[PDB]
């Protein structure tokens, strides 16, 4: 079973979870706990459900990508005692009913993958909130959602948004998600990325990151915007900045990171050159429109796995990867091992936090605290074998003093 | 044209978002009957600051950060100009103190402040300055720490606006801005190779992270030394080795401090350093390196190089200091790029006037630049380049805001 | 479509100087009434490269370069397009020569070689090859030392172009040639952070350099192994720590072989490294790291991973195999980028076309690639890509040509 | 005096040439013989004059570089018994005669920078000419002109050329040339680089190391060629090729690296944007036409120290660095230290070369023999500390046999 290997593989790489393992285990403080979690299902968050199974939870998985009916990594899960909902196609209706079934184990504690299931809870399954105790949310998507909710005041449970710590930083990384990103492209077109024209939709966290590595590569980088500050970064960073409607006609690549609809529009899509590469960085599949590429596409074929030809009415054909869907996670591997092992040890020790303090805090969206950052920091530092240096006295009265040391 | 005014014709050039507030509050003259005091690096970008408030309408009464880094000929030009300068290139201690209590004794209405300097004075010594001030602009991290400690005691009385913090400090501390200063000034005054060295970059904030990504984009092995887990953490993923300083001193050949801390290298570091190792400091005050430390233990001081002292050690290895261990990329260097002070500045001049018309509504505390204010310099940067973006449609602003 | 046929039409739209040989010769038809052999990896690019010798009127006769290697569906469409295949997909090692020699069976009047291998056997054990063989074009540097060897003894009768050496292996084992390929394989198999992690690359010459610079690109902290002087002063010039493998072992995260030598890592060696270390190799055959070596010594072995062999070892430590010690970019990646390969293969179709051209003129000994053929190609590239360049005037050659 | 200082701080820096002093000071192999050199005079090649002195040569020089009356340099060597001749302006008629001075003293060997005093040697002075044991020419353009120079048959001495080592892979790198470049270019004009359209004429070591160095510091590199094969190399770096005449029109920087004369025509200056900078990197101040600014430009003013303004017909300035001449040197520090030091190894251990063997060689330019190159390398991982691996005995046998090791 490459699943159970997968799994095995990824334990031997996942300090931080071997370590809240070898800690916590013996006394499993979630016991009498349910932990219910929607998503993306593989190895590497087989081994977080693992993790707080070892730490005693009940834990109720659905995932949002389509998984092979005997899929090894839901087998090994299921051989643990976690349960796993998981869907056959991109299918809706079977995805609602998934995250319904993880709704009604009622969970104490929800790790949320861009708000979905905690959405439903207060708007469908009121029942559920009274025993939701707290939701840790990953992505940034996630968390725009659920800020909004608590907007309008029907937030009704207290929400910690690990995306926004001061390690996403490492997350969205060049070497985070750039890296994995440009891995699940050239690996599924073999195509040379240096002298190409790349088009990067969005410069926040994980657009530079995806840009920034593209130039590592070669690549020569259009960065499109809607914030100004970011576009003048951007064009700081050493980028060139215009209209999507302008970058378009000389794209080679082009790659969408706003979190935003629409990034493309019909007009956008008929200026593409023959030959060129879309694909989707953003958490849902609605900055590419996939719908109109359908539509207006004179024909659809496959050209490869992952990707799909369309020509359209002006004889050019542009290809699309993995549907215009997460391009790193549809058709790559996500993230390295070791990025996912510093996010789950942040999402650990937030469910913990919550687990602690849910009846202190009030129902709305909290940053995660700045101790469990630096608590997971120095668990880094410990596996690395890395010691740092500590403020002297001298040094902690200067720091404090608006008096001139002379 | 004096020397003076050539250097400022040549930055003038390559400034245009000072260009374009000059042009947009010509008539207007917002600061007309405003004195504001500066204390800043008295070089030809920071004199056409100067030159632009007074387009404004503002009185200019500027003084040096350091005596030693002012240049007489801008100092000269400014004064051609009608700006009042106090500030002469000295090594004098007294006579720099004295020229910021006349900067101080022409009551400023705004103080644009460089280390917190002036402020602190005003606060301590100078309360009359109080009678006057409505508001301080103040650049550096390290003014900031100190006006946020003076908050602390109870003493302040004025609002604080820290240029620093903002959206674009990725843009001042970037590896193109001070980055790249610190290192052309670590290059020009050692014409050593730095391929291949081991750096060590004391600091992981914004100001050290520019400077060890620079280094290693030319070619150094670099070592970062931090006391925060976070930021270590963060130089690690960044690709770079962590290590305690006391281990890095062993087989440093550069040593750059970044902190904004006092005695960042102890006489023990010191003795641990190989001979021929370069020591510089891209922090604010000369405290990070212990130039006092280094004159009592050393066996003999020279001068090695412009810029470069020597100090030759009980251990009979020899160090070099750059600068004297004041702030290398201002003491032996360019500062930052002209078009990189232009933004800087364009955000300090929005600063004051955003005092000038808010400051009644402002406690004595330190204030993170107002959104807005970068907002409005990136669109006045963007239009100068002549670079289009794009907008978000109705679809695209309700799907952002919607919940589902 | 079926699968090989649909891997081959994707090639075919990103292979530009391919295309162009064929619509160049699509009436002369050039190899007509000869017949070319080929032992190389069998993917749908190396199989592009086969279809356009045989649109110049070639009849194309191939066979894998390691039946491993070698994919079915690309191997059944260039069959049902008239070419001859010899190769399925097989761990027979039997099998494998087999294949070689029904390649030989066919009389090829030219060889595209990879390794040296049909060309050796060509001049040991099936000399009758002599009596059709004109010349051989090989790809790589391991083939190229072989042949030379060959020619050191007396035994070689043809004429042997290099098609490696040239003013175009600066692409080909470019950073974004073999250099990325090669990363890719191994993050794809590995899915670890390459950012912080100290990896070793044996061997600094075309490959080990591009191998080298993408994992600095990557944030690695590279430490390159050599035994000529001169290749390890570049390394530590290019940025990289240089030191004994023995000593490299004991910190290594990764240890990439290129070197083309045997045994790079001794079992000694092997006891050295970390648990969790992960090996894989470059060069072109499978003796650099000592798989047999490995075998003999663990106490177990297991799959950790499709393409990665887990050794447990006496010391109690785990050590990873990528693609059983075998070139990892091509057993377990992609290879190269198409791009990459079309100028590659359209150097090797005009290496073919010049041995059909010239070959009684040249000795049986190895031949550097023509000169004019690098050109030819990079002007084809050039006007493919619409770009336009610069021309000398008269006044230019003169002064080029002057000594005064 | 910052010129002994100078000296000194050199000294420290430079361990080949230290490791050869103490290596041979006592033999003085160069006793009794006279070594002439046309070199830029500074503290680093006064460094290397000063180090065959201390092998007992009689050192002879002739400085390039117009000098200050009093240079420290020049007078730091003169108190060593080592010869200098000087000029204080750009004036050719002396810069002549003191190529004839150096000659006056019938050098035994000569260290020539640009071929000039080789050349003057076979056309003027004949007589110097018999008692000339061998030449070592240090650049590519000097290199070009002595086998030019061979090819018509008049060439009477043995010429090694220096230039065309293992390691002028070295002294052009993005490290050693690259670097140089854009600092001399940087401190002189204080300009960000980043974002900003550069302009490389020119794609052989010296450029490519410029190019690289430039897309370092952000900028969009843009090169321009004459080869074909370089000009695929540059697009295969990740760079913009097209005609020059194109590139102007949206250049900020021009940099010529091209060892060709009028890189740049007055049509093409004329297109340059107002604010444009333009600098030379090649061996001679032929490649940006500096007779044809002068001639063409409405008005010329100093802009900055090292710094030209010219303001032309369309009422666009335009600024030139250094005069257009070799702007590393002419408004920078040459090279880094240790890459000086290796190019002087080189450099001496072709002289002792020669001395060793001028009799069995012939009038013909030699490239570097292997043997010094390896002994220089060789001496460098010494002075650096650094072990290297060896090849076994089986090793030994397997690279030179063609059988399979199976
Ligand atoms: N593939 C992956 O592994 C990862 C995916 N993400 C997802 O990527 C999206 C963005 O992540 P972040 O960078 O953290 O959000 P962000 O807010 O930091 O960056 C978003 C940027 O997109 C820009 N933008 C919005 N609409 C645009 C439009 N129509 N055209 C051009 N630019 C536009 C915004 O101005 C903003 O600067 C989210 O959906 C997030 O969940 C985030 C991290 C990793
Ligand atoms: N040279 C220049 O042009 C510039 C200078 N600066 C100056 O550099 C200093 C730092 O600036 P920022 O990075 O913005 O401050 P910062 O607070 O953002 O970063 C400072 C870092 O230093 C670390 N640190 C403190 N003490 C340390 C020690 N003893 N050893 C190792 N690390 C230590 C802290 O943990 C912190 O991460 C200030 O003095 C600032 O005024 C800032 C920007 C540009
Ligand atoms: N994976 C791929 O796609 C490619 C593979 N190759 C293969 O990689 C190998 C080398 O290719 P090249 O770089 O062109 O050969 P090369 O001769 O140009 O460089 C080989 C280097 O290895 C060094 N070396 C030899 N034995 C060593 C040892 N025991 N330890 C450390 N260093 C050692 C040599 O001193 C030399 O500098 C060959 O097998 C070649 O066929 C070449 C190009 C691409
Ligand atoms: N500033 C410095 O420190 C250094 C200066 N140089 C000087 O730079 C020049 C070139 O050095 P190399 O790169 O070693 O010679 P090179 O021969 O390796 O490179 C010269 C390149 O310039 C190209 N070229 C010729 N004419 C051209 C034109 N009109 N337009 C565009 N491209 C053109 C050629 O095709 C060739 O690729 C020489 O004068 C050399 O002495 C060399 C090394 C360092
Ligand atoms: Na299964
Ligand atoms: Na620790
Ligand atoms: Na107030
Ligand atoms: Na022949
Ligand atoms: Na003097
Ligand atoms: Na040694």
């Amino acid at each position: 079973n490459t699943g159970e290997m997968k799994i095995n593989w990824v334990s031997r790489y996942m300090p931080l979870l071997n370590k809240i393992a070898e800690e916590y285990s013996r006394e499993k403080p979630l016991s009498g706990f349910t932990v219910g979690m929607s998503i993306h299902l593989e190895a590497k968050t087989a081994y977080l459900a693992i993790t707080l199974s070892k730490l005693g939870a009940k834990v109720v998985i659905t995932g949002s990508n389509p998984l092979s009916t005997q899929d090894d990594v839901a087998e090994a899960l299921r051989s643990k005692g976690i349960t796993v909902y998981a869907r056959r196609t991109h299918d809706e209706s079977i995805y609602r009913e998934n995250l319904m079934k993880v709704l009604d184990e009622r969970p104490d504690f929800i790790i949320d993958d861009g708000g979905d299931l905690t959405v439903i809870s207060h708007t469908e399954r009121e029942e559920v909130l009274e025993n939701l105790k707290g939701v840790s949310e990953e992505t940034t998507t996630g968390v725009r959602r659920l800020k909004a909710l608590e907007e309008t005041g029907k937030l009704r449970v207290p929400v910690i948004a690990v995306n926004d710590s001061k390690m996403k930083y490492l997350f969205d990384n060049r070497y985070g998600t750039g890296q994995s990103t440009w891995d699940a492209i050239m690996r599924n077109t073999n195509l040379l990325v240096a002298g190409k024209n790349v088009v990067v939709a969005g410069y926040g966290w994980c657009g530079r990151g995806i840009a920034l590595r593209a130039a590592g590569l070669g690549a020569r980088v259009i960065v499109t915007e809607v914030d100004p500050v970011k576009a003048v970064e951007a064009i700081m960073d050493g980028f060139t900045v215009m209209p999507m409607k302008e970058a378009v006609k000389i794209a080679d690549f082009v790659i969408t990171a706003s979190g935003n609809t629409d990034v493309l529009s019909k007009e956008d899509i008929l200026s593409l050159k023959d030959g060129a590469v879309l694909a989707n960085a953003g958490h849902f599949n609605v900055e590419i429109p996939v719908r109109v590429l359908e539509e207006i596409a004179v024909e659809k074929f496959e050209a490869r796995p992952n990707v799909t030809g369309y020509t359209l009415e002006n004889g050019k054909t542009v290809f699309l990867l993995a549907e215009g869907r997460l391009v790193n996670l549809a058709a790559g591997d996500g993230h390295p091992v070791e990025i996912m092992d510093l996010s789950f040890a942040l999402q650990i020790f937030a469910v913990l936090y919550l687990l602690e303090n849910h009846r202190k805090m009030s129902p709305k969206v909290y940053m995660l605290p700045d101790e469990i950052d630096e608590r997971v920091a120095r668990m880094k530092l410990d596996s690395l074998g890395v010691k740092i240096d500590e403020l002297t006295e001298k040094q902690r009265r200067y720091l404090r003093s608006w008096q001139h040391h002379h």
